[PDB]
């Protein structure tokens, strides 16, 4: 038996909040082994009206690693289903390893920019399917 969740985000602005390089090889490396492919140069930002916390689903972790004499920190990454109109896409989504409390702002990261493919405007309101279990 398999636990499954649907939960419903507007889509709003913010890019200057976040700052990080994708174009680099290493960030390309570790998005293609936990997803399986390069995501695209940009993300999805969706406010939610409940609270998320990745550590209550089934998520990958990546450790503290070293590129080109720079230090960069772990993360956490967990594998999505986005569902706008009729279409569904592959995504995910991304959060930092270190974790002070709980926010509903989640940032997801696709193949291709969705805002372009879907002709989205900030407001509309999109649907993402979150995959779970429970041990019962």
């Amino acid at each position: 038996m398999v636990k499954l969740m649907i939960i419903e985000g507007e889509v709003v602005s913010g890019l200057g909040e976040g700052r990080y390089f994708l174009s680099l090889p290493p960030y390309k490396e570790i998005f293609k082994k936990i997803l399986g492919f390069e995501p695209y140069e940009g993300t999805l930002n969706l406010k939610l009206d409940r609270e998320f916390d990745i550590n209550k689903f089934k998520y990958i972790e990546t450790e503290d690693f070293e590129f080109n004499g720079k230090r960069f920190f772990g993360v956490k990454v967990l594998p999505i289903k986005i569902l706008i109109g009729n279409k569904k896409i592959d995504g995910a989504i991304v959060v930092p390893k270190k974790t002070y409390h709980s926010s509903e702002i989640i940032e997801i990261i696709a193949p291709m920019k969705l805002r372009e493919q879907f002709n989205l405007k900030d407001g509309d309101v999109i649907k993402i399917l979150i995959k779970g279990d429970k041990d019962e």
